[PDB]
């Protein structure tokens, strides 16, 4: 099985113990590390942070301590939008320009592949033709990587993609049968399935539906999303289940109503290191659990939640990671991807569970080491 671990090039700016750079990664935990994110300019891949080139080298230097480790560079993401992707795939000329720049970029800076993180073809302003043109891009990229590999005597560059976990986005964005033929792996973003945008509490990445859920609400679980991809043309062995090392936060309208579906108000509280409303890293969650919070096991969905006064948290822990790891193995899936390794308790000083408790749980459960 594969354990694919995303690293983010803005984590370096978190204060104090939150600051995370490539040298903080244990090179033996994962089979693949993915660098989030590269940008694009004039249909060519490019850096985004002032020190990306330095971080690239430290990132790929991790392979000096693990002969099996592979690295990839992710391009795009949520804030990147869709407009540059729409322009780049619109013509064969622009796709060739981009693909050519990618091969040169990855080989110069030491990456073993590219992870396409377009959010999303056919949505967020992307026109309908991008559903098919995305397949063309991946096909042309896979073929160009294959050519470069056989001519250079080097292992072929990987082409992967982070893909939507929302059914509406999936249907508008991906030709699953043909796309799955050319991607090496399909990293399914089976998280952000509930959050403060809904106005009530819900789990970030529940494995199963809540018992009373019907209709489109019954889409919002890992089991449904993964089986959607599998049953609509994707081979199970290429499908990678998304594992969040963070949770989503809410403000309860009434602290006395603190179950699943309890009413909530604004965007949710922010954490002292990630400093973004609605979002807590796992190491920030451990601090919350030690501040007097009540812990509850969501038995139907196989995930935890916790609350204290007016704050409510839906999240993942060792127990839920273990349940999902066993589940994905018994469903013949390709492994797990983690968003993101800089959100684990990488110092070990927050959770009293050792270093990288969530990532290590998957390392052991997936037979990585
Ligand atoms: C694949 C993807 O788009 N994942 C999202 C992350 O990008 C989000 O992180 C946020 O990313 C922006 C752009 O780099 C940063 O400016 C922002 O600080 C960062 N916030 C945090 C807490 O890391 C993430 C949270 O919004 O949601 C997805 O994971
Ligand atoms: C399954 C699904 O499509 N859920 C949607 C969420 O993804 C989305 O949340 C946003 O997700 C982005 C990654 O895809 C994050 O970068 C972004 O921070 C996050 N926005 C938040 C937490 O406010 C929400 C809100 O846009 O919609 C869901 O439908």
């Amino acid at each position: 099985y594969n354990l694919i671990c995303y690293f983010t090039n803005w984590a370096q700016y978190r204060p104090g113990l939150g600051s995370f750079k490539p040298d903080d990664i244990n090179p033996c935990l994962c089979t693949h590390l993915i660098y989030a994110f590269a940008g694009m300019q004039n249909n060519e891949i490019t850096t985004i942070e002032w020190n990306d080139v330095t971080l690239y080298k430290a990132f790929n230097d991790l392979k000096n301590r693990n002969s099996k480790l592979k690295t990839l560079l992710a391009i795009g993401g949520w804030n990147f939008g869709t407009a540059p992707f729409t322009t780049m795939v619109s013509t064969s000329q622009n796709r060739q320009t981009f693909i050519t720049s990618v091969i040169k970029f990855l080989r110069q800076y030491g990456f073993d592949g590219l992870d396409l993180d377009w959010e999303y073809p056919g949505s967020r302003g992307s026109p309908p033709q991008d559903k098919h043109l995305f397949t063309v891009l991946v096909k042309e990229m896979r073929e160009a990587f294959e050519q470069e590999a056989i001519e250079s005597n080097r292992p072929r560059l990987m082409v992967t993609a982070a893909v939507a976990g929302g059914i509406s986005n999936i249907q508008a964005g991906y030709e699953i049968p043909e796309l799955s033929k050319y991607l090496d792996f399909i990293h399914v973003m089976t998280y952000d399935l509930h959050g403060s945008w809904e106005g009530y509490t819900g789990e970030n990445s529940p494995l199963y539906k809540y018992p009373t859920e019907t209709g489109s609400n019954a889409y919002l679980n890992v089991d449904y999303v993964m089986n959607y991809w599998k049953n609509n043309g994707a081979p199970a062995e290429k499908l990678i289940v998304g594992f969040p090392e963070y949770g989503h936060t809410f403000i309860l309208r009434n602290p006395s109503d603190n179950g699943i579906g309890a009413p909530t108000s604004g965007d949710g509280p922010a954490g002292p290191y990630t400093r973004q409303a609605g979002f807590w890293a796992y190491y920030e969650i451990c601090t919350f659990l030690r501040s007097g919070a009540t812990e509850v096991w969501d038995a139907s969905q196989e995930v935890p939640y916790a609350y204290k006064a007016n704050e409510w948290l839906g999240y993942d822990n060792i127990k839920s990671f273990s349940v999902k790891a066993q589940w994905l193995k018994q469903n013949n899936f390709g492994g797990a991807m983690i968003w993101a390794i800089d959100l684990d308790d990488f110092t070990g000083s927050f959770c009293d569970q050792g270093k990288f408790p969530l990532t290590s749980t998957l390392n052991k459960a997936l037979g990585i080491s």
